[PDB]
């Protein structure tokens, strides 16, 4: 019997199996939980990702974007886990910033129509998706969004930090409706992982003052990591998240736990 | 000799004279700055209400959601100021959210249009402004922005607490480009202020749950602060914006200065 | 197999079975833990209260400001757990503050010696005990302490408000050191307990001002708190406890987890 | 007339020309302060150094760790300042641990009894120094401490870090007392500066890890620092402090202004 054991959890994110979605995904069905996963754009090409997970799981459209997708999303859910059942876990981990909004392109060049579209991906979906998704929820159940820690400004990072700023308020939000619910919502602030969306932009900025920045802020995660850092290794924050799934922390709701070796509480 | 005197400074989002910005402005010409004024759509009922400061100042269109009058407005600075002469100071007074995104409507219930609307004008535009007037400002400078403490949710304020939680972000950001200037960037925190736009949301909640909530809300400041706080006293707030306006705040720069009564230190 | 299966953890701090740490050790022990305990000068009385955990436990002397206490305190664990074996798990749930330091008492009255002994015992003990024990330690361990949210002052807590910020401080230099050993350090900041030591405080406010501010203060947590707070409850808090010290938070370090039912998220 | 015209303050912590309150001491008198000035064991020799100030100012001798010096405080302070006569300002910049507590020293190596030496002097010092003068200041007063901040564990300082953060604490109690009086308490969190005390350390550290460390750590402010930090001048602080003396911040109290250059709003 695993931390999950039984739990039926919805996973979004999964675009790559260096996503970090993939790894909590792969994390939760080890723990015995039974996963509906979502995607857009590119259904036959995720199916083929997600069948190299442990376990076999359906897969739903949903483009958070697109409102008619979020009106149907608890009866497709429904769908697939059966009349009468419903989930004890949401997995928000969505994130995108338009290219202008980050790496090398300068902070003032972004115009606001790809920062607001950044926005409603990273965090107004948080919202719209916990709207869609509470009223087929189990008392006791828990939602959880993958954050990276905004407190600070830091280099190339740019709008994409603004619409983590946002996302952290917009889950303190959540949290208030989604106890209405007995269900908790909470963010994990992971330290820097190596997706491919990611390595894109650190590659993109090779050779340029940005691309020095960036290796500087990686760098530094693992020196202020008192237990060390690893952006190659994603099971830390998978694990990070099925415990937020698990009922192992019943009294943490609208808050942020950090997945990071402890960087963020150390100057050097 | 005032705190300010001589500087230069642009004043936006003088609405009424219960507005925030009308009492900055009459401060700050009190202590001698020369002022550039802005508004929008309502620029002959502004200037009846800006002949009540204490001396003259120019008022400029500007709509921070057309790109025009941003690309214009430094120029259009310079023919109010003349050639030669920069600006000292740049204060950001506006802060909009669409009826949905506060006040009695629910929360999940906020398109992302209208909360996308309300980012481009409380948020987004503190970034295009800097963007705009940087180039014309004075090493030295100082740009100061108004913010509501948004670090923790509360009933009511919703989608603008959202709001808050971006503006914070972008001026840490604004900051690391100013600082390539000489110039501050620093936001204000300020305890509830009685403007009629915020009168307007308290007075549609009366009766109703929400209009419960703010009413509790807004006495814990006064209970909190350790010196009270007067939401019909704007004069303080007025008065912080003026100290980081001038040099006596040098070393404070992408930060938040509270002006709260001290209510965001105390529990109860 | 539980969560903490196999794992020996030292649990310090039960007093009476209202203190957190008995709720502590007795859901780790429901999870397969192997506990010792310490405790000082009611050595025999402690025995009585730790009868009635689910299991047996060795009970040791720990008076954390007896410095030959400390010097010995590695050696006699390995005296009862066995020769090349070490924990993996420290729970520290020891807080004290005389009485001149909390309560009615006038936070200018409490003299420096009080407030001292208070420190010594709440605080630099978290660092002595780390010191002691870290030696005898596994790689992949845990250190947890118990907090109470000192962010922000309050009334009635007054000089273990202070305690407790010293203690967070502590931890974040305990982290650094566990880390050379690959073993985490955390606080747990639980809402309020009704443990005997505070209900004495609380009882001993009553009818005076500080017991009415003490009642709005702890029905405050239960309003603030999305999924509520019960302060006969300790369970939530010690579940929570028990995920720090399994590796399910593996990445967490120098940190605090918040147990107050996510109260200090929200401002009402 | 300037920003502290005819203002009576007193100013602790002067040991040499290169500390920060005879800076904080010099520009309040070129500001048109009146100070009164503290002192203990050195007196003949600190007269010495604040002869060099531009103006005559009253030394007054103050142990802080005397309850006999403390109790005459207000007694003394009046004899110098005239019957009927109050203080408009209390400026704590006393700091102070021994040697076990800071450096290369480790730190579980620092005993007890040190590191309370430093915490009585730095931290509870703030809280006895407002008891013993808030019967002697004037409503609309300041009393402002000198901070560090201690948000996030660093090579070094450590246990003055737990110091600053059991001070941040008393401050915001402090507050709650100082606000019956209709007097304001905050602290100044400054950038690193070079005084004799900090040199020593630094100094002692050359060629170990420890001062690597710390040469790393002191670079990083200046980097950090949207608009640079220059631990040679520390002007800018006493500025800061001065700006919180005068009325021009009326609404912050039992709060913490930084004067860092935006150090720490920026990761990199």
């Amino acid at each position: 019997a695993g931390l999950l054991e039984g739990k039926r959890i919805l996973v979004s994110g999964i675009i790559t199996d260096s996503s970090i979605a993939f790894h909590i995904a792969r994390v939760a069905q080890e723990q015995g939980a039974q996963l509906v996963l979502t995607g857009f754009d590119r259904l036959r090409l995720i199916q083929r990702i997600t069948d190299r997970l442990p376990e076999k799981a359906p897969l739903l459209e949903l483009d958070v974007q697109n409102d008619e997708h979020l009106a149907t999303l608890a009866d497709r859910v429904v769908e697939v886990i059966g009349e009468g059942n419903k989930l004890d876990g949401l997995v928000h981990s969505i994130g995108f910033m338009p290219q202008s909004g980050m790496g090398i392109n300068p902070f003032f060049d972004a115009p606001y129509e790809d920062v607001s579209k950044g926005i409603h991906i990273s965090a107004y979906s948080y919202a719209s998706m916990a709207k869609a998704l509470l009223p087929i929820m189990n008392r006791g159940g828990s939602i959880v969004g993958m954050d990276f820690d905004p407190s600070r400004a830091m280099p190339a990072y740019n709008w994409m930090t603004v619409a983590k700023s946002a996302l952290e308020s917009v889950n303190r939000f959540v949290a208030r409706e989604a106890g209405k619910y007995g269900v908790r919502s909470n963010l994990v602030a992971a330290g820097p992982i190596r997706t491919l969306a990611m390595a894109a932009i650190v590659g993109g900025a090779l050779g340029e003052e940005a691309g020095a920045q960036i290796q500087l802020l990686e760098e530094g995660w693992d020196q202020r990591a008192p237990i060390g850092w690893n952006m190659k290794d994603p099971t830390p924050v998978a694990k990070t998240v099925c415990a937020l799934l698990s009922e192992w922390l019943p009294a943490t709701t609208g808050d942020i736990i950090f997945a990071d070796g402890g960087a963020h509480t150390q100057l050097l």
